[PDB]
């Protein structure tokens, strides 16, 4: 285990007093508090009753002299000899008044892992029981998974509490910080953790973490059913991937807002997948769907796709599919989709009313948008989109809007027109 250091660096002034800086080190991990002389002394009133500790030693409260910048200097000198002392005569577990005093709750493995089994301890089983989803940080899991590979002993525990909680919970959710962690130098995304010590999870949603640096997730694959990784993969096989056994209970699988670039060879293992969320990404193309036989909901919204030629090769039985905000000039390749009855294709670049001709025959087909594409400028928009929906077009939601019977009047004569 590492040393803990602490150095009193400076002092500042804080409305009318001041405080002093202290640079707390442990190992690789590094973090600045600052406390008044008065937060010392309330720190040394509880160590000297609760653990004994040499009543004389904290520096005076009363200080007296000529020269204020030496006397904080004597103060600041006296303060980190003081807290060097009690790191010395507490190498073990540290007392809880001392681990709030130095951030150790929020930045040291033990004193996470200590208030993550006080958490637990005053909060858990009501949570188990309500089916809430438990919230925790990428650090939080980086310490418990330390104190595990530490060896530290379950028998109960802290690490005991929390591993018997773990065991149990089937609703998490991960939450990474952008950046350096509160007032230390912890990049969270670095930090490997297992989820191995979770062992019913059923929904899981990861964000703002690293793929990379996350294993164990695959103990919870027997009960998997919805995951949702943002902000924190550059592959699907990054998160899907550790004979490999397929993702049997998961359905709902969300890889929205990452930078991936293709469909991998993962989608072997996700076989059961009703809702597929692929949006704000990298994609270029789609391939390697055909198997995914059960998939009904798809969205690859705002990618780079700049046609659907061939779709229908690459799909099975869709309902609703969202290829909004991709690149799309032209509908071929639609009109095999035979079982599509949701299509979202806003804020792309379709401009040729004729490209309705790919979806106007479509069997299915209750809703299309088209809102933000050039096409919705033309003259007679929408009852032209609708004729081209034959005797279909009193059952399509075009644009989000109720359709009107003189819409549908005035569509009845424009296929009179065509009909002649």
């Amino acid at each position: 285990e590492p040393a803990k250091e602490a150095r009193v660096v400076g002092s500042e002034l804080v409305d009318n007093y001041t405080v002093y800086i202290i640079q707390v080190r442990v190992g690789s991990h590094k973090w600045t508090v600052k406390h008044r002389y008065s937060d010392f002394h309330d720190l040394h009133e509880k160590l000297v009753a609760e653990h004994k500790i040499d009543k004389n030693l904290l520096p005076p409260k009363k200080i007296i002299g000529k020269n204020s910048r030496s006397l904080v200097e004597k103060r600041r000198k006296d303060l980190e000899v003081y807290l060097q002392k009690l790191l010395a005569y507490f190498p073990g577990v540290t007392p809880r008044v001392l681990a709030h005093f130095l951030h150790f709750h929020k930045y040291e493995i033990n004193g996470i892992t200590q208030a993550l089994a006080e958490e637990l301890f005053e909060k858990g089983e009501q949570l188990l029981q309500a089916g809430e989803v438990f919230e925790i940080t990428p650090l939080q899991l980086y310490a418990v998974t330390e104190q595990l590979q530490q060896g530290k002993p379950t028998c109960k525990t802290d690490l005991g509490h929390i591993l018997d909680f773990c065991c149990r919970l089937k609703y998490l959710k991960i939450q990474g910080t952008e950046g350096p962690f509160g007032t230390s130098n912890i990049i969270e995304q670095q930090l490997p953790f297992d989820l191995s010590i979770f062992k019913s999870l059923h929904q899981v949603e990861i964000s703002h973490c690293d793929a990379r640096h996350i294993y164990g997730l695959e103990a919870s694959k027997p009960t998997l059913a919805t995951l949702s990784v943002r902000f924190s993969t550059t592959s699907m096989k990054e998160v899907l991937v550790p004979v490999i056994p397929t993702w049997q209970a998961l359905t709902t699988l969300d890889l929205s807002h990452n930078c991936i670039s293709c469909i991998d060879e993962s989608v072997k293992l996700i076989p059961k997948i009703e809702f597929l969320d692929l949006s704000h990404n990298e994609l270029l193309v789609v391939d390697n769907l055909q198997h995914l036989y059960n998939l009904v909901h798809l969205d690859l919204s705002y990618n780079k796709l700049t046609s659907l030629e061939g779709l229908h090769t690459k799909l099975g039985n869709i309902k609703t599919l969202n290829l909004a905000g991709n690149l799309l000039e032209s509908l071929s390749g639609l009109h095999k989709l035979y079982s599509l009855v949701n299509l979202d294709l806003s804020n792309n670049r379709i401009e040729q009313m004729e490209e309705v001709r790919h979806i106007g025959s479509l069997p299915c087909l209750e809703y299309l948008s088209l809102t933000n594409n050039p096409v919705t400028t033309i003259p007679d928009y929408r009852t032209k989109v609708l004729a081209q929906f034959g005797d279909r077009a009193s059952e399509v939601c075009l644009d989000d809007e109720v359709t009107t019977q003189k819409e549908l009047d005035t569509v009845e004569v424009l296929k009179a027109i065509q009909k002649a």
